[PDB]
């Protein structure tokens, strides 16, 4: 017996590799980790504890492309090969997707110790927002932030927002280049255009307070653009790839943080801490439960937080209820009427308690929520090994679950007709959200303890929204204004847009335009300007 011979053949056989020609090396070095990865799926397909795995052709990329272009046609293909639970390979990592209430329910409710958001999230958050909040802290601390901010986001906080949303839309119907309405009667905008800005002055006005909001007519404004611009998906594969855009966006929230620390420092120094506005709310209330106070720069940082999380959100949203109002004067006529009933003919002035008399409003609102959830994907990082009930199915930690309510609000079994704009299907349930069962507290105030509502446009568990009752004031006011003072349709051959999924909210594929025109062509809007 003379394997000896072959066994000095192995080490021939190295050799002659190493002596190869520098381009065959080369095209070796592509296909041996090609073939590596498919014979590893194929090895992978046998495990029985692993949920199926979609099938890729390039390695470390994965499903990417198709993930990233129609996330929900994406879905859609693979539960029907493999039903609601199943894995993709997404730029080096692996996602497990659990689709349905069920998957909300496992993700949105999982225990503290087998999932973060923190570790799924900080580092596209933790640049834009700043050291020491949201993310970049522990999850108890960012329970205790929650609840500092919604303490600022209360029924008497929305009462005094709303005529300073209200003067903010009217301003900007006076005085933006979109609209100038005291000297044009019709024009067409590009909403892609007019609903990030209407929303940023808004939300400053009413947050921040009227200088932050200031800041806004200056070159300052540019900041929040920069800033803006660092707030993309790419900065969760890559977030410190030395760029133009990342330094702007480095100094854009030193710059905008900045600001924020002057006026909190000086409100300190003259004694000028009321409450108007969250900054006052915050400069009062910012102490954890272990008697560390919030610093000025973390104060400030979470107020970069709060606007960034209210802004695309919003802005998108307002977006899509234009859009689709724009091919049902149906709708708009239907709101009107009820905003002449709610608002005596307008001769009332509106106020937070008469948007609550508005439920088509609302409804309409909750619709588009419906049809456009701005993040069709919510991720966590698998900490622990957690078994899916009821299966053989182990997540093994190092693996992101996948959540998406977005998905399920598109569902005809769960929303009869899911592709049709119908605001009222919502009929006598014109609530932002409803909790149908008991519930529990995680520091931030009592929410739903179950998740399995097919309708989640906020998420549930600990990292619930807390912005849905202002998102719900500013939508409602600017819609409320629209309304009574517009009416708008398509340019000829124009409809509904598809979305952009590849951007940070599902926003609508650009320019996305409409065409306005006044109710009342001789209405004035009073008030001081220059043009
Ligand atoms: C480039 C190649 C191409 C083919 N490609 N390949 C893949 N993709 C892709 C994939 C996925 C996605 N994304 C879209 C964005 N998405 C996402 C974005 C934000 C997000 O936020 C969750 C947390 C953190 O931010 C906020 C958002 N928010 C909540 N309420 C209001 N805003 C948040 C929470 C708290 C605070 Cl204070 C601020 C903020 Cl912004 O919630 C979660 C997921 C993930 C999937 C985009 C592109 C591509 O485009
Ligand atoms: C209608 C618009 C909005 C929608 C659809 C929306 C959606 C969501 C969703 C789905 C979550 C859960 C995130 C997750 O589980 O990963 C969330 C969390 C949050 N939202 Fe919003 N949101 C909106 C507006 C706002 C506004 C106006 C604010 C600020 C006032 C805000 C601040 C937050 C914060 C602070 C969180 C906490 C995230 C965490 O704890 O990890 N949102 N939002």
């Amino acid at each position: 017996s003379i394997v000896g011979e072959a066994l000095e053949y192995v080490n021939i056989g190295l050799s002659h590799f190493l002596a190869l020609p520098l381009a065959q090396r080369i095209s070796l070095i592509i296909i041996i980790p090609f073939i590596y990865n498919i014979v590893w799926q194929l090895l992978y397909s046998l495990r029985k504890d692993r949920p199926p795995l979609v099938f890729y052709w390039i390695p470390w990329v994965g499903s990417a492309v198709v993930y990233g272009m129609k996330p929900y046609e994406f879905f859609e293909e693979c539960q029907k090969k493999y039903g609601d639970i199943f894995s993709f390979v997404l730029l080096g990592r692996v996602m497990t997707v659990y689709l349905g209430p069920k998957g909300h329910e496992f993700v949105f409710n999982a225990k503290l110790a087998d999932v973060s958001a923190e570790a799924a999230y900080a580092h596209l958050t933790t640049p834009v927002f700043g050291k020491g909040v949201i993310y970049d802290c522990p999850n108890s601390r960012l329970m205790e932030q929650k609840k500092f901010v919604k303490g600022a986001l209360t029924k008497e906080a929305f009462k005094s927002y709303v005529p300073l949303i209200a003067e903010e839309v009217y301003k900007y119907f006076r005085d933006s280049k979109n609209f100038r309405l005291n000297e044009r009667t019709t024009g067409t905008i590009d909403v892609m255009v007019t609903q990030p800005e209407m929303t940023i002055f808004t939300a400053s006005r009413s947050l921040l307070g009227k200088e932050m909001r200031a800041k806004l007519d200056t070159d300052f404004a540019y900041l929040y653009s920069d800033l803006d611009k660092g707030f993309t998906p790419i900065n969760f594969v890559f977030p410190n790839l030395p760029l133009e855009h990342y330094r702007k966006r480095d100094h854009a929230q030193k710059a905008i943080s900045g600001t924020y620390m002057s006026l909190i420092k000086e409100r300190r120094k003259n004694n000028d801490i009321q409450d108007r506005d969250l900054i006052d709310s915050l400069m009062k209330n910012s102490t954890y439960k272990d008697g560390v106070k919030m610093t000025d720069q973390e104060i400030a940082n979470l107020l970069i937080g709060v606007l960034m999380g209210g802004q695309h959100t919003s802005a998108a949203t307002s977006a899509w209820i234009l859009l689709h109002l724009a091919e049902r004067p149906d709708v708009q006529q239907e709101l009107y009427e009820e905003q002449m009933r709610v608002l005596d003919g307008g001769k009332k002035e509106l106020t937070y308690d008469l948007l609550q008399e508005m439920p088509l409003l609302n409804q309409t609102i909750k619709e588009t929520l419906r049809m456009h959830h701005p993040l069709h994907s919510l991720f966590r990082k698998v900490m622990k090994d957690m078994h899916v009930p009821n299966t053989s199915y182990v997540i093994p930690a190092g693996y992101h679950v996948l959540v998406s309510p977005g998905y399920t609000h598109l569902r005809d079994e769960y929303f009869p007709n899911a592709h049709q704009f119908n605001i009222h299907r919502w009929n006598n349930d014109s609530a932002s959200s409803y909790s149908v069962g008991e519930e529990v507290d995680y520091g931030f105030g009592a929410i739903s303890k179950g998740v399995s509502s097919p309708y989640l446009p906020f998420g549930g568990g600990r990292h619930r929204c807390i912005g849905e009752h202002f998102a719900y004031c500013q939508l409602g006011v600017l819609m409320s204004i629209f309304i009574r003072t517009l009416k708008w349709h398509y340019p000829e051959g124009k409809t509904v847009p598809p979305p952009d999924f590849t951007s940070m909210v599902t926003l609508p594929t650009g320019p996305a335009k409409i065409i306005w025109e006044k109710r009342n062509p001789e209405q004035k809007i009073g008030g001081r300007h220059h043009h």
